[PDB]
């Protein structure tokens, strides 16, 4: 379970080595703000071996991903690019068909698998994802290689996981449904379903940021959004770097001018009691999402996933913070019948690019 | 492809007769008001006959489901239950694990698999469904039989399925998403998910009746419903009998006696200005669990199933109506992406068990 970021020259440089005269997939975690691209293979003893090297999304264009991909089977030995199992990249957006990428809230264009080079993408091994399907995949990596109590942490315990399974909640991802919530930049959100009939998990892509928010007792707080964006809020509106920031406005009113999402989280690590509420008040959001999913979808658990997600431990591990998440959580009709209750939170503790994974993981599969 | 029902007596005659020497498979389709138990064999030109027999849910209570079970062996032949190979039931109601089904509205107790005779439910090839998890199984089997133009009919097609399919809308399922909705007594929904990569269906059980209905303009309706039953309504409370009924009284104010949904919906086939309205306001919000599941689930059909969508037929070939509906589905900040036009919506135009024909498709995977 293992991966190095490098330098697009050093990558090559690596991929020489005695260990990677071995067969290779492709991958590419794309982002709204970067790709990571390179390739993974294994040794012995469960080996999850990948190299890859960032890149800038200059343009904000899914399409400059076919300059990378040509620039980077040219400038590297064909020996090494014959080694070339399969090609799985992931993107920012709704995918159909796992070749067609688009439309995208960050970035403008369409992923299209039939303009990408066959030497990273041997036909009928290849895949585009959705970014939250790749990390779906990445989840269930993270599992198979055994190793799940090292990156995801429980947030609560719900009464269903005893009536399932014996081992202690963490070790494992569980013989039930598993809703992967990743509050980044967007919300991003899949369901690893659960076939009771042959015990397998599948992961299955969902857009449920972009459901209309319904109320609790929040009518004028969700009216004041709906003003200012001209648009029924989502949960996404909520629940994103905008919502962070839409929040913390809120809080202060004209008292402290805007400022990021991303000074309000580290506000709100140095003791903040405006960017705490903020921070609250988001999450709020987010376990709403999680109580309505907990209806629809009926998970055995809901975990939070993301790099956003391991840095904010400060707010994870205060235990009034996550008394309140609890609460929110619980916040639905349904829970009178203990429906919220029977749900386990667990939370990515420990920093992973479960994109890149789950683009192998994926790879592997078509295969 | 075809059924018959017998009388407990007859159906033990019919299974003696040679053409049922077949390995056969124990299905059920269980309901509030009754059951249905029988047999399924096959047959010549890849035919699938079977017969079953009735029972009143007298006790309304699920596990007076054993009873019928040691009955049905008790009064049979030994020799015949010997052929069977497979046994699935549906429940009105959530099921995990396959095996444990409850608690249902319409119903008291709690299915349990492994509290049924071994007999007709052979471990490791037996499983619990919900009833729109076999309804689900269903859809699939009247599309590979390829007699899904003669149960369904297009209400309207969609921007997504010239795009992924050849074949015209309503003759096959799809490559991709189905929706699968029941809005009858209880408000039923599943989605058939489709994998991309291993081009196969597999069937989801969910519970998007119970969501919390977000809003449109409607805020004050929604208050009404709210008040009259101290709960935040959810989208069965709009959509059901009880909520047709619902509708009827926001129609007529008190200037016509109430009467029951069932009542309703043939007053509204003669033409009664108040029952069409009603009709129309649970339509409305019907239109609503499609336009939010659209966004989140993603799917290339929603397709309206069960013996209501067939008996109010006459709802659906009204063009205005259509039209309306159709405008209701599409309203959804996210239609101006064009996410609600790229989903096709059908209806079941005739009569079918798809429920007691997916126990059996369930039956096949099982074996
Ligand atoms: O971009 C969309 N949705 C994206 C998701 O695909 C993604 O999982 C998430 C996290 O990266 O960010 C969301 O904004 C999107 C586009 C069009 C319609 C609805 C949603
Ligand atoms: O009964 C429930 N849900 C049932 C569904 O399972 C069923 O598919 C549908 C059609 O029969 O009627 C709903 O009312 C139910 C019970 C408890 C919690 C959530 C849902």
């Amino acid at each position: 379970m293992n991966i190095k970021e490098l330098s697009l020259h050093e990558l090559c440089e690596e991929l020489k080595t005695p260990a990677w005269n071995v067969p290779l997939t492709f991958v590419g975690d794309v982002g709204g703000t970067s790709a990571r691209m390179g390739f993974v293979r294994e040794g012995k003893n469960d080996s999850v071996h990948a190299c890859v090297t960032r890149y800038s999304m200059k343009r904000k264009d899914i399409t400059e991903l076919i300059e990378f991909f040509n620039e980077i089977i040219e400038l590297m030995p064909a020996s090494v690019i014959k080694r070339v199992k399969a090609g799985v990249i992931n993107v920012p957006g709704p995918v159909t068909g796992g070749a067609v990428g688009g439309p995208f809230n960050n970035l403008k264009g369409i992923a299209r698998l039939s303009d990408y080079p066959k030497a990273l993408f041997p036909p009928g091994r290849s895949a585009i994802l959705n970014d939250l399907e790749a990390g779906g995949f990445g989840v269930l990596a993270v599992s198979d290689a055994h190793v799940f109590s090292e990156y995801f942490g429980v947030m609560w315990e719900g009464t269903q996981w005893r009536t399932c399974e014996q081992e202690p909640a963490g070790s494992v991802i569980g013989r039930g449904r598993c809703l992967v919530l990743a509050p980044g930049t967007g919300l991003g959100s899949s369901l690893i379903y659960y076939n009771p009939m042959n015990q397998q998990h599948i992961v299955v892509p969902l857009e449920l940021g972009s459901q209309t928010i319904p109320m609790r007792k929040d009518i004028d707080y969700i009216q004041t959004l709906h003003a200012e964006l001209k648009l029924l809020p989502n949960y996404e509106n909520m629940v994103s770097g905008a919502g962070l920031e839409f929040h913390y406005r809120q809080v202060v009113r004209g008292s402290r001018p805007p400022c990021s999402a991303g000074e309000i989280a580290k506000l709100a690590s140095e003791g903040d009691a405006n960017a705490c509420k903020a921070m609250k008040k988001y999450h709020e959001y987010l376990m709403r999402v999680g109580s309505e999913a907990s209806m629809a979808l009926l998970p055995l658990t809901i975990v939070l996933v993301g790099d956003n997600i391991v840095n904010n431990a400060f707010f994870y591990r205060n235990p009034q913070n996550l008394k309140e998440m609890h609460r929110e959580a619980l916040n639905h009709e349904m829970e009178r019948f203990g429906f919220q209750s029977r749900v386990t939170y667990l939370r990515q503790k420990k920093l992973l690019n479960l994109n890149l994974m789950g683009c192998y993981r994926c790879g592997l599969d078509l295969s």
